[PDB]
């Protein structure tokens, strides 16, 4: 196909939630091999950016600044930072999912860790009245995440874009709104 299965899913989101605006600085989480990434820059356009990170490495694209390492490490924190600098960054953005083993009682907490770990660079970077996208999975965990991006944001969706496979467990919690 002309684009992948996760460019569909943000186009999806962009047409339920206008979370993408000219000009915006966004911050994409797990980018590879760079649909969201891809998808963004028609929206923002020439003047806004991106800073992405994924473990695997991506083609470069003009407006993305791309680091590749383990988001695990607080030593990739450092450098992804050090490419937002003063830029306000009205959305952050995160597609990261872990290699699964099949058992859910060791898929999801390994996936949790990394929403939780995007959840704390939200924290740290998105500035007020901004967005927050991030894919989750369904099961343990999901309440008590969900509840805390709710007391965070005004605003608090749960998506399953059309493009998301039914038999896929994902979900996207989409959060607008940052509040002081
Ligand atoms: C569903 S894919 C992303 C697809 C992407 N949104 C796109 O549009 O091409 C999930 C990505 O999460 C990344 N990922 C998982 N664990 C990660 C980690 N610790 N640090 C960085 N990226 C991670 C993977 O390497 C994988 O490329
Ligand atoms: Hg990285
Ligand atoms: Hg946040």
């Amino acid at each position: 196909g002309l684009r992948s299965r996760a460019w569909f899913k943000l186009d999806e989101i962009q047409q339920s939630d206008k979370l993408f605006k000219p000009g915006m600085t966004v911050v994409d989480l797990g980018a590879a091999p760079g649909g969201w990434s891809q998808y963004v820059v028609t929206q923002i356009g020439g003047k806004g950016r991106i800073i992405a990170c994924d473990l695997l490495p991506m083609d470069p694209i003009v407006g993305v600044d791309f680091l590749q390492g383990d988001f695990r490490d607080e030593l990739v924190m450092k450098a992804l930072l050090e490419r937002v600098g003063d830029s306000k960054v009205q959305v952050v953005m995160s597609d990261m999912a872990p290699n699964m083993s099949g058992t859910p009682a060791v898929d999801i907490p390994r996936a949790m860790y990394l929403v939780e770990l995007a959840l704390e660079m939200c924290r740290d970077v998105l500035a007020p009245g901004g967005s927050f996208v991030v894919k989750v999975f369904q099961g343990e965990g999901f309440d008590e995440y969900l509840r805390e991006i709710r007391s965070l944001f005004t605003k608090v969706k749960v998506r399953k874009p059309d493009s998301s496979r039914a038999r896929s467990r994902e979900v996207y919690i989409v959060a607008t709104g940052r509040k002081p």
